[PDB]
């Protein structure tokens, strides 16, 4: 039962009402293919903007949100309010938000949990930086980001995880296919090791860093690379290529 | 001339659509006085939605904001997205954002310095931590927070300081007009000294933590007290007669 391929868009701190309505017109008059999810994620004050004008064929995530469905939390969010918006995702882990903004592991886990008692799914990102890469310790550095997410996952029919090396994000330096699918081969070895062998064949493991509309056929050939998490090359009409890159 | 009195709801992360819209019908069929600025702070999913149902003579504030245009910073907002929705002001440096989440009075300031640069209001918040209070540095602490806030500030005209103790922030502890009128207007003589008389004179200091029906006439009484951020009382038909604690 082949695992549907996954395409997220992270606008990121990016756009305008004009800018975005621009670029959803474009999505909405694009045909997306069959077997093919998008997910659109944009700035948090367009959560509502974004549902409101993208065709239903797309879904909405939120950035990031909070751990608890309300309380005295000025700035944040909770799992609630993005589903009232008609937001059925929700990005959590982002190498930004570990290591700009210093959310731990335990956070990220808690947020998890949180998110899914409340009916979102959840986009769990994870990834090593390139001198833990270099220090030889790729695998220990997702395995234990992997095994946070996994403690907090009942159902992970629900979850996305989205391998993103720090070194390829938004630095034009895209992990060749043979780097992703080697990730990803040993990550599906994990949840197999330490889940279920069904929760390893149906969870989407999506890769991000760089990918474009030149690299995303060959990384989107590889087995265990089930999709991906697009952040520059989003705000392009180039994403229209990254969701058809299995055509 | 006189300083227009200021009120300040921040819904924190609390409300949905539903729930905030019977809250917004609530002030709009209110009496906003004479001379009273009312400026309301919805969870940042909803700041589009507020703009769009309050009545204008209510502004709607961001909770926060990041401080650059644009750029790779997943789950922030800019003061561009912010005035793109309608809303007119930002508020920065609340408790929970130096003491839950970590904002430092550095990163604090740069955004004063951003939001004030791209044409928001900002209420700029200060205040000690019990501790701090205790130990008997609350000035201290909060010149020294004032300062920081003052070095990114060329403009005081859309500037308002919130002065809210942290020990008074959702606690029920208001403090008293004495201990408000006291930390004001020392607050007020800082500035006169460190910027200038004009700026003493006509910058809004408002007070913020456990402010009530029942203690917001006595607060406004004091003559260095120029209104209120209100947190808890925010999300009730109460927040009406603290917007007209003066009448």
């Amino acid at each position: 039962p082949s695992r549907k391929f996954f395409v997220g868009g992270n606008w990121k701190m990016n756009g305008r009402k004009q800018s975005l309505g621009e670029l959803i017109g474009t999505l909405n008059a694009a045909k997306v293919p069959a077997d093919t999810e998008v997910v659109c994620a944009p700035p948090t004050a367009y959560i509502d903007f974004a549902r409101q004008k993208l065709d239903p064929k797309i879904a909405v995530a939120a950035q990031n949100c909070y751990k608890v469905t309300n309380g005295a939390f000025t700035g944040e969010i909770s799992p609630g309010m993005i589903k009232d918006c008609g937001a059925t995702w929700v990005v959590l882990g982002h190498s930004e938000r570990r290591h700009v903004f210093g959310e731990s592991d335990e956070l990220i886990g808690q947020k998890v949990a949180h998110a899914l008692a409340e009916g979102l799914g959840v986009i769990a990102c994870i990834g090593e930086k390139l001198d833990e890469r270099e220090a030889g310790i790729t695998e220990k550095v997702v395995f234990e980001q992997t095994k946070v997410i996994a403690d907090n996952v009942k159902d992970w029919s629900k979850v996305v995880l989205a391998y993103e090396p720090v070194w390829a994000i938004g630095t034009g330096k895209t992990a060749t296919p043979q780097q992703a699918q080697e990730v990803h081969e040993k990550l599906r070895g994990w949840l197999k090791s330490n889940v279920s062998d069904a929760v390893a064949q149906s969870t989407r493991i999506i890769y991000g860093g760089s990918v474009t509309g030149a690299t995303c056929k060959e990384l989107a050939s590889q087995p265990d690379v089930d999709g991906f998490l697009v952040g520059g090359a989003s705000l392009k009409p180039e994403l229209v290529d990254i969701i058809n890159a299995k055509q």
